[PDB]
């Protein structure tokens, strides 16, 4: 055994064909765990995030499943134990981004959002209990506009992060009784196809700047002076998840380099 | 003008046919505005609420309206508006509780919680943007176990709070074009018909206590030796939606007597 590291484990990574959880799923791997790499549209990214996977020496099978559709949740999860034996780390990722002021905003835009980034992550979760060994690993995504940071025409986002906040916690106490823990990441603006989605939204005049432009300001949001990478939360997944991070339990990190 | 009062002001307050809602325009009512009071299925009590606020000088109107069905929301506050003319304060009250393992929680327990508690204050939030005259108040309604009490079996109702602790921070923002104030308050054990249905969730050993010993059991709780009550909630929402409450605003108001 090294420290940090995976060799033995199983961990699942919601929406890993791509950003953020892609990152995570290679970076699992890399650290020794083989890996259940979902996606819903990414084919040909979650089939490249496997061969990576393969590549550094561990082993990884892509599956297609709607994080929105908890039979779909349910049948991903057996068909992790049923090719790789068990399951010991579940890492949800999969998330939408939102913005519309309060008054504009519509039944289906709340329910596409919540759908997934609240709903989706609380089956994910409950599927994960029921099929994870004991000992195991559970991570939700949050985000830091959820409590950290206060965001204009955010409010439904926001909101669909702060019950996962609230549920995580909980989430602690019930799966106590298979001591698996379970923990949330609050990432700020990370360099992904959401953040172009929503740079313009988290700087101050925001249309009137380049991409570019947005990109060094969101840099200059942290005191290190540089962006988040998909790399950044992967790197904080891989300690939560691994031996050492047992004590931490119940509690939403917030990795934004220090913006907050 | 008296300092606090509510004279000119018409409030409504969701689920307000008993328990805190019912404290709550009642006291609006004793303040001086006149009241709406909606209800979903407790119509005579609904009535009794009416005849209160008359009986104290002022005005009110039962309106029926299933706060989980938005269209329902829409003709709640266009029901208002028609009533009295115009609408300055928006109480969201209305919310149900929920107890379960995680591993048993269900798609329909999910929908039956969120609906009401997340979605529909939601959607209350923004009709009352919609309808309200400038300088008009929100205040929606928490938890303390959405941040600050921490409970085994109750990850759903939590996170349906934690929620609406994100939406009004970022509400505050979007309504202030409209110089509304948005709060939340977040109340703990306040005796209610639903606490009695669930203080034994509340308690280690709780189902072998009496009702009796479990409401005395949470007075001990706060350090000032009594449960608190729907007019303790009502005394906050009162000051919060008063002229001098308008600095208090995108806030959670925790009120469990110093339990936390
Ligand atoms: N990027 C940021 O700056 C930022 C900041 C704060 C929080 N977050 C949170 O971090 C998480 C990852 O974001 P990201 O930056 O990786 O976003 P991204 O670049 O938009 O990628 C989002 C991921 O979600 C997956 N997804 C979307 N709909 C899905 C569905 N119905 N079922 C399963 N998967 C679905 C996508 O895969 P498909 O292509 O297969 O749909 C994709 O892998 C999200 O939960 C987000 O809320 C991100
Ligand atoms: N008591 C506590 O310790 C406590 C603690 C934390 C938070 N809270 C929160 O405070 C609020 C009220 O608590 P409470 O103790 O007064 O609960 P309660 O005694 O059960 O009162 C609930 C109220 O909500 C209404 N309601 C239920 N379903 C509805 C629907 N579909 N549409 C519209 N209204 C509906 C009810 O009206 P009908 O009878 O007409 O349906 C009733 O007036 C809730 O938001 C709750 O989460 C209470
Ligand atoms: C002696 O310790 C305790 C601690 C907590 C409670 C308690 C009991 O019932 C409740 C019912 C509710 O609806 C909401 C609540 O918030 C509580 C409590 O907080 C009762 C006794």
């Amino acid at each position: 055994y090294i420290p940090g590291r995976l060799d033995g484990k199983v961990a699942l990574v919601t929406g890993s064909g791509r950003g953020i959880g892609a990152a995570v799923a290679v970076h699992l791997g890399r650290l020794g765990a083989k890996v259940v790499v979902n996606y819903a549209n990414s084919t040909k990214d979650a089939e490249k995030v496997v061969s990576e996977i393969k590549a550094l020496g561990s082993d990884a099978i892509a599956i297609k499943a709607d994080i929105r559709q908890v039979p779909e949740i349910v049948k991903l999860f057996d068909q992790a134990v049923a090719h790789f034996g068990h399951l010991d780390i579940a890492v949800s990722n999969s998330g939408v981004v939102s913005f519309g002021h309060l008054k504009d905003v519509t039944e289906e835009e709340f329910d596409r959002v919540f759908s997934l980034n609240t709903r989706g992550q609380f089956f994910v979760a409950r599927e994960a209990y029921r099929h994870l060994t004991e000992g195991g690993r559970i991570v939700l995504t949050s985000s830091n506009t959820s409590k950290d940071f206060s965001v204009p025409k955010h409010s439904l986002y926001s909101g669909s992060k702060g019950a996962v906040d609230s549920f995580v916690r909980i989430f602690s106490k019930d799966c106590g009784d298979k001591k698996i823990t379970v923990n949330a990441v609050a990432p700020g603006g990370t360099v992904t196809d959401m953040f172009h989605e929503v740079s313009h939204h988290y700087i101050p005049n925001g249309t009137s700047y380049t991409a570019e432009q947005r990109q060094q300001m969101a840099a200059h949001a942290s005191p290190l002076h540089r962006n988040g990478w998909p790399q950044d939360v992967a790197n904080v997944v891989g300690f939560l998840v691994s031996k050492e991070g047992e004590w931490v339990n119940g509690k939403v990190l917030t990795l934004d380099g220090g913006a907050a």
